[PDB]
């Protein structure tokens, strides 16, 4: 019934020059470990990872991008610096090429198996992240855009118009997933992400509520910013409710992809929020009432270990089938999180009836 892939050889890439990076390679093994502690790898049916081909990384990078982190498998440790320094937060290892073609081809597989039929649905354990990668450059520890490849993929072997949907609830805005789909109709992208004005990581106004896409792809492209709070469970469930899945049904996704970080969850050094675990299963829950239930869990960030294994290992008994956790949707917002929702539909009332 659910999917799940996971390979240790992504542990491999690794940062030479400060070990105590959050983006560590224990962060797929501990929740990896997670399902094993709850009995949920037994239920799952084990897709095996592959290396994604370089044809399968042009479906959204350019080829110099592929050519200059494919040099970096076999450079010495000064030009490991030297080429990681050229890039926003970004550290490169000899390992770390593979890994990044492990994580892509590992949702490649899985998307497949969706396709398919032979799973209803699947989760991703895999890193490097992608979500922050652009067409031309890697960026925030992402070195290929794995969920906006992982969309172009299942469109390549079904139909090249296939509606996707990218929900995006990494506490980080995929400023990679929006401009590789900016004009695509195709491809309708939701982020949730911490914004501050345009202060909090990648730091750009392209996160903001008013971009709203390019060209055919206007209505496409729907942000939710953050402004001003501690936000968790009350407001996220507020945003689908009133945003995401009112906006989703409307597209009728023919697959959902989910960028799955969870540095928004409580604990997390670099997130500050305090979604928990039963929010993150609150949330898988309603996604599996798009798409026919085809659901594809992709990890991103998130950098507390216990908090990350926890929350992910909750999204994959949903994908099970396990009963949704009750949570009150009652609870009062902040006060910025309900003009952050109105900013939000303000800017996509014209393109959505179900938000008129
Ligand atoms: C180079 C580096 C390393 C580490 C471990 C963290 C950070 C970091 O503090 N950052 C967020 C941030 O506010 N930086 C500001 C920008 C404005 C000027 C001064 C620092 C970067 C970052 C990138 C990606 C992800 C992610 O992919 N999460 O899922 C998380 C953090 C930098
Ligand atoms: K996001
Ligand atoms: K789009
Ligand atoms: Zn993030």
């Amino acid at each position: 019934i659910t999917g799940l892939v996971y390979d240790q050889r992504m542990m491999l890439h690794h940062n030479m020059w400060d070990s105590h990076h959050p983006e560590l390679p224990q962060r797929i093994s501990r929740i990896f470990s997670r399902h094993e502690e709850l009995r949920l790898l037994s239920r799952c049916h084990r897709i095996p990872a592959r290396l994604a081909t370089e044809e399968e990384l042009a479906l959204c990078h350019s080829s110099k991008h592929i050519s200059i982190i494919k040099s970096s498998e076999h450079m010495k440790p000064r030009d490991l610096n030297r080429l990681g320094d050229e890039y926003n937060s970004i550290f490169i290892s000899n390992e770390s090429y593979t890994c990044a073609l492990l994580a892509a081809g590992s949702c490649f597989n899985s998307a497949q198996a969706i396709l398919t039929g032979q799973v209803r649905n699947a989760v991703a354990i895999v890193r490097p992240p992608g979500h922050h990668a652009e067409k031309d450059t890697a960026c925030g520890f992402c070195f290929f855009n794995t969920a906006a490849l992982t969309a172009r993929y299942a469109q390549s072997i079904t139909r090249e118009s296939l509606r996707v949907l990218i929900v995006d609830w990494d506490v980080h805005h995929g400023n990679g997933t929006q401009h590789i789909f900016e004009e695509d109709d195709s491809v309708l992208y939701i982020s949730l992400h911490r914004y501050e004005d345009g202060a909090f990581f990648p730091n750009s106004e392209d996160a903001n509520y008013d971009k709203v896409g390019l060209g055919k792809g206007r209505g496409y492209n729907v942000n939710i910013p953050w402004n001003g709070g501690k936000m968790g469970d009350p407001e996220y469930m507020a945003a689908f409710h009133h945003l995401v899945m009112p906006i989703a049904r409307e597209f009728a996704p023919e697959l959902v992809l989910v960028s799955a970080g969870f540095d928004a969850a409580r604990g997390d050094p670099l997130g500050g929020f305090q979604v928990t675990p039963e929010g993150y299963a609150h949330l898988t829950h309603q996604l599996m009432s798009l798409a026919a239930g085809r659901v594809l869990i992709i990890l991103e960030g998130g950098y507390n270990l216990t908090s990350i294994s926890e929350s992910m290992s909750m999204c994959t008994s949903m994908l099970l089938g396990d009963s949704p956790p009750s949570l009150d949707h009652l609870t009062p917002l902040k006060t910025s999180a309900t003009v952050s929702i109105n900013n939000v539909l303000r800017a996509h009332a014209p393109f959505w009836s179900s938000l008129r």
